[PDB]
């Protein structure tokens, strides 16, 4: 929630945390990356080397 005294946010967030009068929480950093699915990962036992 927003302190009592002001809300107010920026439209397209900002990456610096000191600004000209304030200072803000970090905002967390984006999610990226990819998956792959196959067959070959169905492994239920022993030594398993991929």
């Amino acid at each position: 929630d927003f302190p009592k005294g002001s809300e107010k946010w920026w439209p397209f967030g900002y990456t610096k945390i000191c600004n000209a009068s304030t200072v803000l929480p970090a905002l967390p950093k984006a999610r990226l990356g990819c998956s792959i699915s196959s067959k070959l990962l169905k492994l239920s036992e022993g030594t398993r080397d991929i």
